């Protein structure tokens, strides 16, 4: 059980599958059998085929599936591919990031996830909102319902430091950081530019 | 409109899978496939195929897994999960009552929500007690790679929990919903007092 060949895809014949947001779903081959595989950052896939439509770097922002139909257009954060048991039996074997195992590649969109203290009170600049989170590495975004709003994911650690653009502050937008979500509401167009 | 996808039993349905928290089942009417998927196993007794029916489903706050690794400590089932096709199309799929499109897929789970153990449980020290916020809860004892199909138990409000001399190895693990706990192993000198 060595799926390193995966990891040779430089000098390997690999075909581009897929493509999502936040990984790639490719599958190489070294001595006349195919090794479909999963990778977060896409280092020797540039002599691939359909090896056109793929990033520099996938952000490796924690991201989780949606089970919320309902919860879609408030939490769409883009695609992104996981590991599913076939339909079939079917026992694949693919590589997802470094853990071999079986099953059949599945696209799914996701959602934000983690600890984000959001931290709704903040002393001063109450149009500045602060918000912090213990995990290594976490994302946030703002975005309104819906939109197809993809990307816009920044890669934040520990302190982070938000402030509102003028358009931004329709009532309508939405904050995502982790697991949290919140809500701005519209504040007055008079009491905007007072702050010169 | 998912229009007797809830009526199955008045139509010519075919049972396509079924897992351990929900079941899918297509429905023909005039002419087109309506595909679906539900929880109730109601209506669908009379569905070609639908010999190994469970008599309910557990619906529990239940999420899949992401990290591979943790497949093993917190395998809990399987369950069906809307995705999205490879391919182009995705035929309008009816989850619930919620109707959109997108396609079929299977996925191990975890459980989901907010479980607090009461880790230092000292009134009977043998016996803790776990407490849930929500509406419905789900927990079950399980160490890694135990075979658990059903063994789930529905949990709601308040309950406590007595162990086995099974479970009570260093081996077996708790799982509640978000949280995750093992057992520590008792001398089986000690074990013959406990039995009294
Ligand atoms: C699904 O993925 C698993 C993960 O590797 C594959 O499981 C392997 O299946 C083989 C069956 O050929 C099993 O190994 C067997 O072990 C016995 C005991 O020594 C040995 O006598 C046999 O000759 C054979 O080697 C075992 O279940 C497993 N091996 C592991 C986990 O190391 C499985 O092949 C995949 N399913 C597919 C590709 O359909
Ligand atoms: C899912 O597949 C079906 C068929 O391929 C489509 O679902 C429904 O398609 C209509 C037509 O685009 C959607 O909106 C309607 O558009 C016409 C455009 O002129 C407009 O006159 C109507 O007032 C209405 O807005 C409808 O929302 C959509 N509904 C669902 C549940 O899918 C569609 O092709 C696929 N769904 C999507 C979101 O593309
Ligand atoms: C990936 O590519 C490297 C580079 O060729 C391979 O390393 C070779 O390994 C084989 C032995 O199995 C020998 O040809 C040499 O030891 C290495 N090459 C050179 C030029 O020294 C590697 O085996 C390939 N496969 C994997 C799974 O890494
Ligand atoms: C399930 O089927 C029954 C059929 O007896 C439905 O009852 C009527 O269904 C027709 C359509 O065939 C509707 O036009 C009527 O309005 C229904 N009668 C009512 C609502 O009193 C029933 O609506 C179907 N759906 C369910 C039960 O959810």
């Amino acid at each position: 059980d060595l799926p390193n060949n995966c990891l040779n895809a430089s000098s390997l014949k690999c075909e581009i599958k897929g493509i999502s947001t936040y990984n790639v779903y490719y599958q190489v081959e070294n001595n006349g059998v195919i090794y479909s595989c999963v990778s977060d950052s896409a280092e020797g896939l540039e002599k691939c085929d359909n090896s056109l439509n793929l990033p520099k770097r996938f952000s490796k922002v924690p991201v989780i599936p949606i089970t919320k139909l309902d919860n879609k257009r408030h939490f769409s954060v883009g695609t992104k591919f996981f590991i599913s048991e076939s339909l079939t039996q079917d026992n694949y074997p693919i590589t997802y990031n470094s853990y071999p195992t079986n099953g059949t590649v599945s696209l799914q969109t996701v959602k934000l996830s983690g600890d984000c203290k959001i931290t709704k009170s903040n002393f001063a600049n109450p149009y500045t909102v602060s918000i912090t989170s213990p995990e290594k590495i976490m994302g946030y975004l703002i975005k309104k319902p819906g939109e197809n709003v993809e990307h816009k994911v920044i890669s934040f650690s520990g302190s982070a430091s938000i402030t509102f653009t003028e358009e931004m502050l329709d009532g309508e937008h939405n904050l995502l950081c982790g697991d949290k979500s919140a809500k701005i509401p519209k504040t007055n167009k008079r009491v905007r530019d007072c702050i010169i």
